């Protein structure tokens, strides 16, 4: 069979219908089969797993670091071949996922330097694009191609030249959609052409495209309709769907408007579970 679980940030995966009050914020939502691989990823980047009816049923992975926390979550049979990782700094790494799969509890996939963390995962896709953004909205686009499978001691490589005050808060693949949804954490939305952000080599400093101070958390392609799964700080996890048609075209110099009305609660996650 399977079973349906919210992994959270601190490690616990619990199925959906059975979240407590008191919890870390939710990660994604997957429904696993009992035949499957779960894999978690951390900031430290780190990679835990289980398998299996009775691990479903209720876990927490033991996380090998003080302040250790999930950034992404897959099944593995349900997941590319190669693994894309983004860091704080602006790294970008490249790992197949036989390097690593079904290894020990915790096993470290990629070398940090002083200070950086893992922000975000993505599942590989050749021939595509990159698109690398940071919290103050500048976005990096580059082919896929630029970042050279590697083996778990690797650091990989610059993705994107940081300003000062800037992080990196996540990557995205680009396949050929016209359209992107510029996400803030405070729930404002516009959609932008993909030809706002012009394809360059990879280190570059990027394109400014969300046209506030609110943090850029994601920059969704779209190409007719998308369905998220989006969580928050406070503890929710709700889905939306939104057709292209339903927002009016804006450029990289829009302000986004509000869609979620979120008060004193952030977006922290945005999940793409359809897209046509």
């Amino acid at each position: 069979g399977s079973i349906t679980v919210a992994v959270l940030q601190d490690g616990s995966i619990i199925p959906v219908e059975e979240l407590p009050l008191e919890k870390a914020p939710v990660v994604n939502i997957l429904r696993v089969p009992f035949t499957e691989g779960l894999f978690l990823v951390s900031n430290r980047g780190r990679v835990y797993w289980i398998a299996g009816s009775q691990a479903l049923q209720g876990s927490k992975v033991s996380l090998k670091s003080r302040e250790e926390k999930i950034v992404g979550a897959f099944i593995r049979e349900k997941f590319g071949n190669r693994l894309l990782l983004a860091t704080k700094k602006g790294y970008v790494k490249k790992i197949p996922l036989a390097e690593f799969e079904y290894k020990a509890q915790g096993m470290p996939i990629i070398k940090l330097t002083e200070g950086d963390e893992v922000v975000s995962i993505a599942s590989s896709v050749d021939e595509t694009h990159i698109l690398l953004f940071t919290k103050k909205g500048r976005v990096a686009r580059f082919s896929v191609r630029e970042v050279p499978p590697s083996t778990p001691g690797a650091r990989g490589v610059q993705g994107i030249k940081l300003e000062k005050n800037d992080e990196t808060s996540g990557l995205r693949i680009w396949n050929g959609e016209p359209y992107l949804l510029v996400i803030t954490a405070k729930g404002r939305v516009k959609k932008i052409s993909h030809e706002e952000i012009p394809k360059t080599n990879r280190g570059v400093k990027g394109t400014e495209v969300s046209g506030t101070k609110d943090t850029l958390v994601d920059l969704i392609p779209i190409k007719e309709e998308v369905e998220l799964l989006i969580t928050t700080k406070n503890g929710k996890a709700f889905y939306d769907k939104i057709n292209q048609k339903d927002i009016p075209l804006s450029t990289k110099k829009s302000i986004p408007r509000t869609r979620w009305k979120l008060e004193d609660d952030e977006i922290i996650k945005v999940v793409i579970k359809k897209s046509e």
